[PDB]
């Protein structure tokens, strides 16, 4: 007889309704199970009836992948997964945290911190559109952003994902929501999910919740906070997030006030569905439940049970698929987790596949092949990188005659530093590798690229990593720009106590400065001690981690735009200052949130 889910021109609950009373419990808790791809199999995915795949930090095809590669990859999985009883297709999900990062060719944008500068949310909604196409573009229909995190300490690795420490600019950010997913009708209400169609993805707002304010930006660690400052400060985006209809949303590694959020049913099921009335799916991150105990995995069998009774839907185990499924299942049988608890999860998850169209177009489109780096994108992110960059200082006296913009004709200039040329560097972490990586892994555009780019014919550009004293002092160099910072991290790798640049850096800078007047652009994901950096140069810019088109960089440093950006975080003079954030007690900084010299096109 007829079948109503199967039915395009149904309302989603009502679909989701009808599915959802044919389903076995092994249909169900397949539903709930996100595996990694490197573990997946069209029997795998067939027999245990998976609900979604998800691509890791550098989980991919194939070193250098095309579009198409992708897009075989995922529809190769997707017919497996629509070839069981019930055909219920699955949701592919990755980090598309700053463009379609893993993927080969895809344009990188700035990270968040970066963004942050700019102040511009449309700009950011006009991101999350050139993202979700080309995430599309590789046949794949769920991203794993934005990361509404407040990160209120930047020795947390994971700062560089952070709008700002201000939950007022991160809030506003939120704007890439509507741009990834497509913008909600006038009459919808806050707490539903949605997604345009398919060109457009599912969204997630990450990591709920806290997760930005763990002590000492020890990553995955405890945020000490009353519900007040909770309330106050890290919560606010995420209602944000629920009147732009958020698809889904990730639940946090970290504790609050002791208790691990991946385990926390007063705030996940009494807060953010109870009250804030979220109805998309919640989805835990990478063995999250496994790291509810310690030792991680210590006990698998509570992980689960907490896990879920705590509300969340889908696993991100995501490899012991078995394990996991086996686990739910016993819990189930045995009365542990109650049917209601394994049907409300089911329900969010198909609510959200019926809504984004999953049913009616289970598969890549190879038109959107061409999507991938389209030039427009990157464009658009030349546009955020120059925006994003925050002059911190452009003379070394008040009477001096201001350095930049520098012209764009002389008779030979030197570009310099451990950053000047090196792509990987200057995309920081989340770029091809999980860790991000060092060199031209990608396509784009170095510092010293872009100069060559830009500078008259008649200007000779000469480049030297690590030149000496001397060598810049005989050069005759008209000015000098000299690119050092931090390198790729993520994550944990990325916490850090001292926070000072690695060197060759800070030498390199005071080589070349001492010889030539000098311009230092800063790489990094994060404020770091300046002081060093800044007596020896005339101008100096933080360009945070720009993305593949440098030439955002150039755009600014020789007037074609004059500097905007401003800072979205507290630069502070010592890091035994931290935390410090605006609006507190002692707030002490060596530049303040909102800093930023100007300048105007030539
Ligand atoms: C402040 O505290 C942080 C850590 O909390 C520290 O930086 C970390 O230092 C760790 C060791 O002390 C280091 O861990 C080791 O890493 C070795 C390999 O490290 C290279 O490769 C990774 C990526 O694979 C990069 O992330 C590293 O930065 C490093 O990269 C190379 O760095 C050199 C020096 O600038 C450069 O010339 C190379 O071109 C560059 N190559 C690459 C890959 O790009 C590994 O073999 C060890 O087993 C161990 O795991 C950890 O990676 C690093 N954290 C990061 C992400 O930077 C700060 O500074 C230290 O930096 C290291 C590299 C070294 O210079 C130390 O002397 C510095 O103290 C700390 N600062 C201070 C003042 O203490
Ligand atoms: C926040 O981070 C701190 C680390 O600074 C966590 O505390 C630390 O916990 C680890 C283990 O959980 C302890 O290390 C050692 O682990 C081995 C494991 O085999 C064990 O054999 C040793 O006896 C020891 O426990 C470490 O001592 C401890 N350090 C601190 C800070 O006291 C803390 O649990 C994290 N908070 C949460 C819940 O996120
Ligand atoms: C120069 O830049 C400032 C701020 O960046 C801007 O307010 C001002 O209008 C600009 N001046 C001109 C003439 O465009
Ligand atoms: C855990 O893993 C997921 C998927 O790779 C990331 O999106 C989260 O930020 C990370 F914490």
């Amino acid at each position: 007889d007829y079948v109503l889910y199967k039915d395009a021109t149904k309302p989603v609950e009502d679909r989701v309704a009808d599915l959802l009373g044919r389903m076995t419990l092994a249909e169900k808790i397949g539903q709930m199970t996100q595996i990694e791809r490197l573990v997946a199999t069209p029997d795998v995915l067939r027999d245990n009836f998976i609900g979604s795949l998800l691509s890791g930090g550098g989980s991919v095809p194939r070193k250098g992948a095309t579009a198409k590669e992708w897009q075989d990859m995922v529809d190769g999985f997707q017919k497996a997964c629509m070839s069981t009883r019930l055909g219920i297709p699955m949701i592919y999900g990755i980090d598309a945290v700053h463009g379609q990062n893993n993927v080969y060719g895809a344009t990188i944008f700035p990270h968040n911190v970066g963004l942050g500068a700019t102040r511009d949310p449309y700009l950011v909604k006009r991101i999350g559109e050139a993202t979700a196409l080309e995430v599309r573009a590789t046949g794949i229909q769920y991203a794993f952003a934005p990361c509404i995190a407040v990160c209120r300490d930047p020795r947390w690795g994971r700062c560089y994902e952070s709008y700002s420490e201000d939950r007022r600019i991160v809030q506003s950010m939120t704007e890439l929501i509507p741009g990834l997913q497509g913008d909600v009708p006038k009459d919808f209400t806050s707490g539903m999910p949605f997604v345009a169609g398919k060109n457009k993805v599912a969204a997630c707002a990450k990591h709920f919740v806290g997760d930005g304010g763990t002590v000492d930006g020890i990553n995955e660690n405890n945020t000490i906070i009353n519900r007040e400052g909770l309330m106050n400060i890290h919560m606010p985006a995420y209602k944000n997030a629920m009147d732009k209809g958020v698809s889904t949303v990730m639940i946090s590694y970290s504790s609050w006030n002791g208790v691990k959020m991946h385990a926390n049913q007063d705030l996940v099921t009494g807060y953010l569905k109870d009250t804030l009335k979220f109805k998309g799916f919640v989805i835990s991150d990478w063995e999250g439940i496994d790291r509810i105990t310690t030792p991680a995995g210590s006990d698998y069998s509570y992980s689960v049970k907490a896990s879920i009774l705590a509300g969340l839907d889908m696993i991100m185990v995501p490899n012991k698929y078995q394990q996991f499924i086996s686990i739910l299942t016993g819990h189930v049988n045995g009365g542990v987790i109650p049917m209601s608890r394994i049907d409300d999860a089911v329900t969010r998850i198909l609510r959200v596949k019926f809504t984004m169209g999953l049913f009616e177009n289970p598969y890549a489109d190879p038109a959107m092949a061409e999507q991938l780096g389209k030039q427009e994108h990157r464009d658009l992110a030349r546009e955020a990188a120059r925006k994003s960059l925050v002059l911190l200082k452009n003379g070394k006296t008040s009477t001096d005659a201001p350095l930049l913009p520098l012209p764009k004709k002389a008779p030979k200039i030197l570009v310099a530093g451990s950053h000047a040329d090196n792509l990987g560097y200057q995309c920081g972490g989340w770029t091809i590798e999980w860790q991000g990586d060092t060199g031209r892994t990608t396509v784009g555009t170095t510092i010293l690229e872009a100069v060559k780019a830009a500078v008259d014919p008649s200007t000779v550009v000469v480049f030297a990593e690590n030149p000496d004293a001397e060598f810049v002092k005989s050069g005759g160099f008209s000015y000098a720009i000299v690119a050092v910072g931090e390198h790729p991290y993520t994550e944990t790798k990325g916490d850090n106590l001292n926070l000072t640049i690695p060197e060759p850096g800070l030498s390199t800078v005071q080589a070349v400065c001492g010889g030539v007047r000098c311009a230092t652009v800063l790489i990094s994901g994060r404020p770091v001690v300046v002081q060093p950096l800044l007596a020896a140069s005339d101008a100096l810019v933080a360009a945070w981690l720009p993305g593949s088109e440098g030439q955002g960089v150039t755009d600014a440093l020789f007037g074609d735009f004059g500097f905007t950006g401003r800072l979205p975080r507290t630069w502070f003079k010592s890091v035994d200052q931290l935390p410090m954030n605006v609006g507190d007690a002692h707030y002490d900084p060596l530049f303040r949130l909102g800093y930023g010299l100007t300048t105007n096109a030539t």
